[PDB]
């Protein structure tokens, strides 16, 4: 009795993942319309650009809030209970947005959601790993049928979320993914004693008692540094929000420059830049391709949401082929560089609707799926240790900063030259990364 011939907890924490990826996935397929809403009601004083910018710099200290998270469990509160209490502060950031208000709830939504998922996201795929011994092949076919779990939910989230959206407004379709989230604790919480290990109840790795002070001494000057810098931009007078994601943009991509610095190896650079870029270009789809989709295709008897659907449908259609095709079967370079190729390829293909037709009327649906079945054909070559995970979710964090600066250029003048750009940039980019390193 086994789950798709894995240990049966391979089960419990796939369903978990699955309904917190249905939870954030489903918020995120209405959050930037919503907020598009909350600007046409003159309840939200911001530009689209900014609704955009604060997408990808939202998904950014997500992944920033991920790369602290599995120190924190491995360290300090134990793997199982990060993903419990990381599940119940995802649960309340959405029904924080449940709740009958606008914009003034936003920003506590998305803290609760950025310290909840750094909690529970880099831990569940830790808590996978406590599933086998050390030296065990399933290692890698149990997380590869744990991916597809967590694309799951990410696909049925904006069908389900997207068209109750329709139906019965905003705050029930932000309440529908509370209660997603809420399923994931129940499957979690009542599976989790039966098929667990309790030694992952406190941490594996806690703070040696001389390690304590230092760590204390670092955060508080991260954290008084942090302070200060906000002060003096009050003082001077840079405190509109975008100044506020250009500081949070610069912190997220100088981590890796002194983080790199810090071990000077150098081999590793042209991977996570690799990585960076592929990721900025695969979390666009949420933002630029989203905002494509309701403004340059007829979505006039569908959710338009439901286009966030094909990015996690793409990856459980490639599952079976890439499955087969290793074991029937590059280096780890290689695959980043083409993967980043078919990023770009991705989005060069997006350049040609405007290009062809121009950008004032409306095109064929099917730009945006062979878009996503370009990019996510290159996530196959990139997509499935507490430390190079760690590397992982920075990787994605860097990758929505940029993107918070990059999205901002995106609108129906500059489309063509937009997709064009980045889109030849990355293929280029492409080209040097695999030769460089
Ligand atoms: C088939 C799956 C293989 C994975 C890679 C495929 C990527 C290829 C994408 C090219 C398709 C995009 C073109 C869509 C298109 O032009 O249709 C527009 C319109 O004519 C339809 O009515
Ligand atoms: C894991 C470390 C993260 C450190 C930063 C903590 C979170 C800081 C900012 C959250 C990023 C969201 C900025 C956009 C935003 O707040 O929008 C608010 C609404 O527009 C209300 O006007
Ligand atoms: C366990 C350590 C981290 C603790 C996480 C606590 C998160 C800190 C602040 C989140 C703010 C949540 C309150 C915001 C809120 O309720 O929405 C505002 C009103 O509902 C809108 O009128
Ligand atoms: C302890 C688990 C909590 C999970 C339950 C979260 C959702 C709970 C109740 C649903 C709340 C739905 C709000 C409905 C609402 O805001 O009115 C609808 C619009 O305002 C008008 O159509
Ligand atoms: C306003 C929502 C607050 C909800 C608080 C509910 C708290 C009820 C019980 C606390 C249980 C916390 C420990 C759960 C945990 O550590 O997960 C491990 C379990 O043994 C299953 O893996
Ligand atoms: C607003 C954030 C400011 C930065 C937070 C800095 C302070 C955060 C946590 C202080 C933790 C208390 C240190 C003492 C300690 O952890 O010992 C507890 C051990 O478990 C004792 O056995
Ligand atoms: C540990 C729980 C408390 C930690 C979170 C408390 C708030 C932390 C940081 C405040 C936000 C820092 C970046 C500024 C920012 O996001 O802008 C927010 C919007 O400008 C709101 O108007
Ligand atoms: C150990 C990593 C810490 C590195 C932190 C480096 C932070 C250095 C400078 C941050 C300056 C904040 C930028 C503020 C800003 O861009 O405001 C400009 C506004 O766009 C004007 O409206
Ligand atoms: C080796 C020492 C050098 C330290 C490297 C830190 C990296 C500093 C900045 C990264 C560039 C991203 C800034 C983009 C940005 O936020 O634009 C805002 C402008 O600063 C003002 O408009
Ligand atoms: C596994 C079978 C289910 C496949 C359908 C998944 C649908 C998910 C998202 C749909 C997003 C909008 C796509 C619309 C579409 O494909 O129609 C294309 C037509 O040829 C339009 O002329
Ligand atoms: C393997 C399939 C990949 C398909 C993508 C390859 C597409 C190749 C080039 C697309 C770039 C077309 C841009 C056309 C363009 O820039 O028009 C300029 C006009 O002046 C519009 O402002
Ligand atoms: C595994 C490598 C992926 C290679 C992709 C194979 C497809 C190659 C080129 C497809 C280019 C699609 C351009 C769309 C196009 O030109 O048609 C325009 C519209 O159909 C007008 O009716
Ligand atoms: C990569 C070698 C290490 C040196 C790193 C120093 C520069 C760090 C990052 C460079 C990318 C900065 C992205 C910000 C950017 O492109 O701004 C775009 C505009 O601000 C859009 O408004
Ligand atoms: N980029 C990442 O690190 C994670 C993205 C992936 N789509 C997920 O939700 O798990």
């Amino acid at each position: 009795k086994t789950f798709f011939g894995q240990p049966l907890g391979l089960s419990t924490l796939f369903m978990t993942e699955m309904w917190e990826r249905f939870s954030y996935y489903g918020m995120r397929a209405i959050l930037l319309y919503y907020m598009w809403f909350l600007i046409s009601t003159g309840d939200l004083h911001i530009t689209r650009a900014t609704a955009a910018s604060i997408m990808a710099i939202y998904a950014s200290m997500v992944y920033l809030s991920g790369t602290i998270g599995g120190f924190v469990a491995d360290r300090i509160i134990g793997a199982r209970p990060a993903v419990f209490w990381g599940g119940v502060l995802i649960m309340l950031g959405h029904i924080v947005l449940a709740l009958p208000f606008g914009a003034s709830a936003l920003f506590g939504s998305i803290i609760l959601i950025i310290i909840g998922t750094g909690f529970l996201k880099p831990n569940v795929s830790t808590l996978v790993g406590t599933l086998y011994d050390e030296h065990d092949r399933r290692r890698d076919a149990g997380f590869s049928i744990f991916v597809f779990g967590i694309n799951l939910g990410a696909f049925i989230a904006p069908l389900i979320v997207g068209a109750a959206q329709e139906a019965a407004g905003y705050h029930v379709a932000f309440s529908l993914a509370a209660i997603g989230m809420f399923i994931g604790l129940l499957v979690y919480y009542f599976g989790g004693k039966k098929t667990l290990d309790p030694h992952y109840l406190r941490p594996t790795d806690p703070l040696a008692p001389e390690e304590v002070k230092p760590l204390l001494v670092k955060v508080s000057l991260a954290v008084a540094g942090f302070i200060a810098i906000i002060v003096v931009m009050n003082l001077v007078g840079w405190n509109s929000l975008p100044a506020y994601i250009n500081l949070l943009t610069i912190v997220a991509i100088a981590i890796p420059v002194f983080y790199f610095a810090w071990m000077i190896v150098v081999s590793y650079i042209p991977l996570f830049i690799a990585a960076v870029l592929f990721w900025a270009i695969e979390e666009q789809g949420s933002v630029v391709l989203a905002t494509f989709a309701a403004e340059r295709v007829d979505s006039s008897w569908f959710p338009v949401s439901w286009f966030q659907s094909l990015n996690p449908l793409f990856i459980m259609l490639y599952t079976p082929f890439f499955a087969w095709l290793w074991t029937a079967w590059p280096s780890s370079p290689t695959k980043f560089a083409v993967g980043l190729m078919f990023a770009g390829l991705s989005f060069l293909l997006m350049a040609i609707p405007g290009a062809l037709y121009g950008t004032s009327g409306k095109v064929s649906p099917l730009w945006l799926v062979g878009s996503w079945a370009l990019v996510i054909l290159g996530e196959m070559l990139i997509s499935p240790n507490s430390q190079m995970m760690s590397m992982w979710f920075l990787s994605s964090s860097v990758g929505s900063a940029l993107n918070a600066q990059l999205v901002t250029l995106y609108n129906a003048k500059s489309e063509v030259a937009y997709f064009s750009y980045f889109g030849l940039g990355s293929v280029v980019l492409g080209i040097v990364l695999v030769f460089l390193s």
